[PDB]
């Protein structure tokens, strides 16, 4: 199971580890990416877990993009986890440096409420351009399950603890 993670609330976790190693280890039912409406695993969180899975992650989404079409910023799909989890939710928070309406985050959030437990990156921050305190606030007062947060930078994990309310 989990382990190493600072308790921050009844049901939010935190610790400052790779999302990809973590995977590797704990093998989650549920993995979520930082997903963009196109599914486009370029960069960040998107970038390193398709890369983890040998592009068999973007093979999946292409496929998922031709028959559906795009998903919504605020919304999300499950796919498969491949080799690092048994599911993918990929979730899209909004994009600041798109220009995207930030009170979508929570929106984004609602979604991790579909499933019981999940290892999950802050929505919106990194280089979705949004404020990672404030996408840590957002996430506390709207999920309900058991969240599992993986903060890859230390830096920013220490002011994120620090600063926690
Ligand atoms: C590259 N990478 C691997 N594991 C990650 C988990 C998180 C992140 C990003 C998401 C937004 C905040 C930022 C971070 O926590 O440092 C990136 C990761």
């Amino acid at each position: 199971s989990f382990s190493g993670y600072l308790k921050l609330t009844d049901n939010v976790y935190i610790k400052n580890a790779d999302i990809v190693e973590e995977a590797k280890k704990v093998k989650p039912t549920v993995v979520v990416n930082a997903a963009n409406v196109y599914l486009k695993h370029g960069g960040g969180v998107a970038g390193a877990l398709n890369k983890a899975t040998n592009n068999a992650m973007q093979v999946e989404s292409d496929d998922y993009i031709a028959t559906n079409g795009p998903l919504k910023v605020g919304g999300s799909c499950v796919l498969s986890g491949h080799n690092l989890a048994k599911h993918c939710l990929h979730v899209v928070g909004p994009n600041v440096n798109k220009g995207e309406d930030i009170q979508l985050l929570k929106s984004a959030y609602e979604n991790f409420n579909q499933h019981e437990v999940l290892l999950a990156p802050l929505l919106s921050a990194g280089i979705f351009g949004a404020d990672p305190i404030h996408s840590l606030r957002v996430c506390v007062d709207t999920v309900r399950t058991n969240v599992y947060l993986a903060v890859f930078d230390k830096n920013l994990y220490d002011k994120l603890v620090s600063s926690f309310l």
